């Protein structure tokens, strides 16, 4: 995570404390720095702590300046503070578990620290078709609800319908639903002509979350 929260200019201006603006063992400083976090270059942290462990990294970057001026060695500076990092991060709160079987699941997401770069489950955005059985004139609900937690803000319900009794996830055979708002829908009766696919998209803003199938089996 040191390459992810300290800068190219920042680790350069604290080795030549240590050393000198233009020593010779300038560059060795550098590779005992990087090296002393090589065991932190491939943790995974919650996204919602990197700002966190940022700033962290923002103080070490101070302590390890005020060592330097001190005279002290970097041989012992950098492990030094590796371990005192390694703490930290143990001691960051950690995301959510993925849940399967699909679905974006932002409480999830990862700062993966090689590659300095964030990530969510690679789960599928579909999700596996319910098979919902109801008999003619009976009321039919379907709860577009997901096992993983939602974000709070910007969240809508879209549903669509592929009828002519087709179980399906392929979207070239659905229309849309637009009487149909929010996360339970209703069909009050159902009747031989629902007979089809139920589809609701969750989707935070204009980005997709989740989308769940229902296929509904009216029989006579
Ligand atoms: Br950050
Ligand atoms: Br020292
Ligand atoms: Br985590
Ligand atoms: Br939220
Ligand atoms: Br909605
Ligand atoms: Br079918
Ligand atoms: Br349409
Ligand atoms: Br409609
Ligand atoms: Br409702
Ligand atoms: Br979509």
């Amino acid at each position: 995570c040191l390459l992810c929260f300290t800068t190219y200019s920042e680790r350069l201006r604290i080795c030549q404390m240590f050393v000198g603006m233009r020593s010779p063992k300038l560059e060795e400083c550098e590779e005992a720095f990087t090296a002393a976090f090589q065991g932190l270059s491939d943790t995974e942290i919650n996204y919602d702590e990197r700002s966190h462990l940022h700033d962290t990294f923002t103080q070490m970057t101070h302590a390890l300046q005020e060592l330097a001026a001190a005279q002290g060695s970097f041989e012992v500076a950098f492990p030094d503070a590796a371990e005192k990092m390694k703490k930290v991060i143990t001691q960051l709160k950690e995301a959510q578990a993925c849940i399967p079987p699909c679905g974006l699941q932002e409480f999830a997401r990862r700062f993966l620290c090689s590659g300095c770069y964030s990530r969510v489950c690679d789960l599928p955005l579909d999700c596996p078709v319910q098979d919902v059985t109801v008999t003619r004139g009976d009321q039919a609900m379907f709860s577009c609800i997901v096992n993983f937690q939602l974000p709070k803000e910007e969240i809508t319900y879209s549903w669509k319908f592929a009828g002519g009794g087709l179980r399906t996830q392929d979207l070239s055979y659905f229309r849309d639903m637009p009487r149909a708002e929010g996360y339970l829908a209703r069909i009050r009766p159902a009747q031989l002509t629902h007979r089809g696919t139920f589809s609701c998209v969750i989707k935070q803003d204009q980005r997709p979350l989740a989308r769940l199938y229902f296929f509904l089996n009216v029989t006579g």
